[PDB]
């Protein structure tokens, strides 16, 4: 019961790279088939590839017109990557996609990333006329990250998030605000250290109250998301970075997507600390990451063979940086990324990754009843013309399938499959009364 009740999630980076409604429906079909519960769809992640029908934004003592915001976001996303396959999903397409997923028992969790990984939103703000939205580090400007000292940029960004969250209200349950990898380009992946630095190394030109403002920012987004009845989620790396609780406290209602245990000189809070602070944790271990186009050993970090190895060697219960503690989880999430969005999207490669994650953790993933349902639909409805003995065998086989536990895992798939085979055999053995 506890294993099957977990969320099993596939994450798709449709922020950097365009994915069509058809492509996403196919992913949903596979997710359902392999026993997943949710699709985690990034739509704002460097690029921004989801447009509401009304994109008007009220901030900074004015309203930015819907059509101007749309044109700014379309231009801004293209400036990040002009994808020949498409620019954005429309509101009609999103609503249809969520409905399609819901009818299959699949939830959809969107991401609209900030204050990092927001190249397109920063570009859009510049197109609207907002001045100097980008964070800079000793003259090196981040293409991805907003300056938290810029009230006009921050106000616009929050109102944009609010607008998206208002749309997702009722139709989803979780909204990922991201919060990962602050100014990773401009600081050479040391952004959290940079934001915290002025407190400990004053008068050296580090951002004054940098990390303190980030906490306030994260918390305000959490408040905004919660106002819409949605649970806010965020990636772990900036949450109590360096295990430092002295700058302030994060909203406990933020679910933590735990993707990294950190690296040399990038010292993240342990999952133990985060649990102890009151956060629920979604295991998003980057052991399972796949970057499109990096399709085999040697082709770079998060290549497909690496991800498949991570899936074989790091179970769904193994959370980054536990300090040896027992870390409870709300579920697990395997993630595919489009760091190089011009890479060709290969469905079979993604589905292999998804299939392996489900098979490696089979007790956690729901069994497939699709074919059992179909087999029942294919039984002849009227059996009167057949012998009593052959009829009895069919009715017994039918009962046996309807008697199956409706909460079996992938680990018990063969139980379902044998029941299907037995029904098919009994139907084949139906004998006309002589
Ligand atoms: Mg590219
Ligand atoms: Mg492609």
């Amino acid at each position: 019961n506890e294993k099957l009740a977990k969320k099993k999630i596939v994450s798709i980076d449709a922020g950097r790279k365009y994915f069509s409604p058809e492509q996403l429906k196919e992913i949903i079909d596979k997710a359902k088939h392999y026993g997943y519960t949710d699709l985690h769809l990034l739509v704002g992640n460097d690029g921004l590839r989801f447009m509401l029908d009304d994109m008007s934004i009220t901030a900074n003592g004015k309203t930015y017109a819907s059509d101007d915001v749309k044109r700014a976001i379309e231009k801004g996303t293209n400036d990040y990557y002009n994808d020949p396959n498409g620019n954005h999903l429309t509101e009609s397409q999103m609503t249809d996609l969520i409905n399609y997923a819901k009818d299959k028992g699949i939830g959809l969790i969107p991401t609209v990333n900030s204050p990092g990984h927001m190249d397109a939103i920063l570009n859009a703000m510049k197109e609207l006329g907002i001045q100097n939205p980008n964070f800079s580090y000793f003259g090196k400007k981040s293409a991805r990250t907003v300056d938290l000292d810029n009230e006009q940029a921050v106000a616009f960004t929050k109102a944009l998030i609010d607008k998206y969250a208002a749309y997702f209200a009722k139709k989803t349950e979780i909204f990922n605000i991201g919060l990962d990898e602050y100014a990773n380009d401009a600081t050479d992946a040391k952004g959290w250290s940079v934001l915290q630095a002025d407190k400990y190394y004053p008068n050296e030109g580090y951002p004054v109250k940098g990390y303190e403002k980030f906490i306030a920012y994260a918390n305000d987004l959490a408040r905004i998301v919660k106002s819409h009845g949605l649970k806010p989620m965020a990636f772990n790396d900036g949450i109590y970075y360096n295990s430092d609780t002295s700058f302030g406290s994060f909203d406990k209602d933020i679910i933590v997507s735990m993707w990294t245990g950190g690296w040399g000189g990038y010292d993240v809070a342990s999952s133990k600390l985060l649990a102890e602070k009151g956060h629920q944790i979604l295991n998003t271990n980057d052991a399972w990451y796949y970057v499109l186009g990096r399709n085999a050993d040697g082709q770079g970090w998060y290549n497909l063979d690496q991800g498949l190895n991570g899936i074989k060697n790091t179970p769904i219960t193994s959370v980054p940086k536990t300090e040896g503690a027992d870390i409870p989880i709300i579920g697990g999430m395997v993630a595919a990324w489009a760091d190089t969005p011009s890479a060709r999207y290969s469905p079979s490669r993604l589905f292999k990754l998804m299939r392996h994650f489900a098979n490696a953790n089979a007790e956690y993933f729901a069994a497939d009843y699709e074919s059992a349902e179909q087999a029942l639909n294919e039984v002849p409805k009227d059996l009167n013309r057949y012998t009593a003995e052959s009829v009895t065998a069919v009715k017994e086989a039918e009962k046996a399938i309807r008697s199956l536990d409706s909460n079996l895992s992938r680990a018990q798939q063969d139980t379902i499959d044998q029941a299907i085979a037995k029904l098919q055999e009994t139907v084949n053995n139906l004998t006309l009364t002589p």
